[PDB]
């Protein structure tokens, strides 16, 4: 039997900042406690009879298919609700018909609100373009715990496009509110910087905790060496834009100053930013990073939906 | 345990014409008696082990989830089949090879003749553009039985465009044949309304039962207190149609001279012509509606599969 | 209580011929007495909590649906996984984060060895275009062991395109490898006769064995007479392709010269090749065919899956 973290029953997860430190422990330990469980050949039934309906006005089939397992392996139920028009509301509504849960994946964060507006079933966020992404947050974190024992203490590198990947904002605040960092180093091309308000926002956790942060245009052998967890995330379409992935780019050679105890993670889809020829390093982690997802995705609807 | 309706055991559900007042009373009951157990957090399996195929040639979300919830709420699996040609009896002979029940979605009528024609099991009628929807119907008649207590004795508007809406002319013929209606208002802009041929077809039930027949363009204060059900329906595109719109809406204002006890319903999607400033008003039964949906089709999911 | 097939445990399924006799003996066992076990009513759920994700590059929902529904039957759960680009080598690592099998469908064979040189769990080949369909030939075998009551001793027809129907290729190495058969017909129009290369593959086993095997341009009521199957395969589109039909289809009048105990088979879809005349024909066994392969393709997961 597993204890759900209380504080998430019967609640939507809109947000990764709606949980405390003691919340993210809590999900940690449940979903390494279902981890050893489910990889043991146990089975969980908790959720049988009950309906998830993910609805997903943009393809993401790495986080939608997450969802769908994690539901599965709760022993409950899926049911697939084309986008097909009426208001988003209406749907909402349908899905309320017989659902228990809904999974809502929109690049607009007004269609968030305008579902919970109607709702009366918890709505999972699945992610959307104002970097709100609650469960990849949380298995971002609980890839680093599982991997290093701790987060508490880490310096981490995240690497890429810091302008515009608003996830990535979500994930510096997050972790800056929660945890007694070490250093967070902050890789990005010219022009490509973290915005000023997001090092604004972290101020007062970053002064109160002591967590230096510093920015840089490329890695180097001193910045790998230093660092944890080297955190890449993709680059997409600068009149330096070919040029500048040589700085970025991650792979053997770049790994070669790295500390034994490290891992390299990735929430995917890569391109050419992390090697092939790091793949089977056990310090990569961005392979188990996923599965790590579909414990943490487990332990959240295990705590919303048990009663 | 629950008690199926013999007479559906199985039974392909081609039209509501089908079941006898008897029927419907007992899957009336047997639904409101599952969604008593279901909402208690009481789980029903009698159909682990069968499976049910969708075959959707048009695009219905609404109806397609009501359908895959209903079975997987009864312990049944469902198998999805995408339509990719060869024959549509060849596609339901490959459904028969490893399925229990159909679920058939075409707009011709002419489709559903052709796959019972060769089909070995039951095939539920989703709906066709001939206004054969039995599930519809059926729900819809649910809907008022559980909100007002009784179908007998009730005055109805059906509201929109009654000369093109073949789901209502169904609708009509059924509450005709089974129920002691007091009075049917037949509310349709000039030139769209229910065609002779039904107001025949009805004929020798209205004057067995002594049911009143109405017809008008538009909404009054009048008619609005009369009624202890407004049904309406969405109008899709003649040269006053913005125009007309105006005398079928449904709203707020038009509410403040309806009854106390009554309820609006509309089988949905809706545009404009319900509007939102009534979502919250209790008299609004089109989203509870939904609900009842998934438990007349639980039903005869039910009474159908059940050995 | 099933007894698995020990050998496939935790194997990926790429050809048919990876298997020997025995395995398909074992198989075909092992599917009649799951036949005989779910058309009885009874329920198999030892494959409960395992996940399979079907990853299909080409749409083939007759394919696809029986994997899914054996999964179901044997009490396991689908994940879908909509193609969207990453590698196919990403994409299959992340299928690997939550499943227990993957079902690849993809027209080329590269694409099978790149999945494979990643993934951690079994993959079920599901059909490409070098004609490895491995549970489409092993469930044509047990049609006929099921039909008929042995494959030794038969003489079959293989009639269609038999220049390019490389899984028809496959399908007569099979057969030509395991089985002690007396005949084999290649009927082709001209030009599309079986190439050189699988007859020369085949002569070792057809030598040993003592196969007859016969080429001819159309079926004559001497070689139909003497057949035990007709296996009719679709003619896709040479300046006689319209003319040629005449002599390779298979209906009431072609049958007129059949012997009373044999079997017409097709892998399906079918155009006009097998006329609807013999559909209710007691020989004509294209359509239990697929059913042979629902129950062919639970006995190979449950092998598979079986811990």
């Amino acid at each position: 039997t597993f204890n759900p973290v209380a504080s998430l029953k019967g609640q939507s997860v809109a947000s990764a900042a709606q949980f405390s430190r003691a919340d993210i422990d809590a999900l940690i330990q449940l979903a390494l406690d279902m981890k050893t469980h489910i990889e043991a050949g146990k089975t969980i039934d908790t959720l049988r009879g009950r309906v998830m309906t993910p609805l997903f006005f943009e393809d993401s089939s790495r986080t939608l298919s997450s969802f769908c397992a994690a539901m599965m392996r709760l022993g409950g139920s899926v049911v697939n609700f084309k986008v097909e028009g009426e208001t988003l509301q209406d749907t909402i509504r349908t899905l309320d018909s017989y659902s228990d849960v809904l999974v809502l994946r929109h690049a607009k964060e007004e269609a968030l609100e305008q579902a919970m507006s109607v709702a009366t079933h918890p709505i999972m966020n699945a992610g959307n373009g104002a970097g709100e992404h609650p469960t990849q947050a949380l298995l971002d974190i609980l890839t680093i715990h599982a991997e290093l024992g701790a987060v508490d203490g880490i310096a981490i590198a995240l690497i890429g496009d810091l302008k515009k990947g608003r996830t990535v904002h979500s994930l510096l605040k997050l972790l800056a509110h929660n945890f007694a960092l070490r250093k967070v180093y902050l890789i990005a091309p010219a022009g490509l910087e973290m915005p000023a308000e997001v090092l604004e926002h972290v101020a007062t956790d970053v002064v109160k905790r002591g967590i230096a942060i510093q920015q840089a245009s490329g890695l180097t052998p001193e910045i790998v060496a230093d660092c944890d967890v080297l955190y890449a995330t993709r680059l997409q379409k600068l009149t330096a834009f070919e040029a500048s992935k040589a700085s970025l780019l991650i792979d053997k050679a770049r790994l070669a100053h790295a500390k034994a105890k490290m891992v390299v993670m990735h929430p995917l889809p890569r391109v050419d930013e992390l090697s092939t020829d790091i793949d089977d390093d056990p310090r990569a982690a961005y392979f188990r990073q996923m599965r790590y997802g579909l414990f943490m995705r487990m332990a959240i609807l295990f705590s919303v939906l048990s009663g």
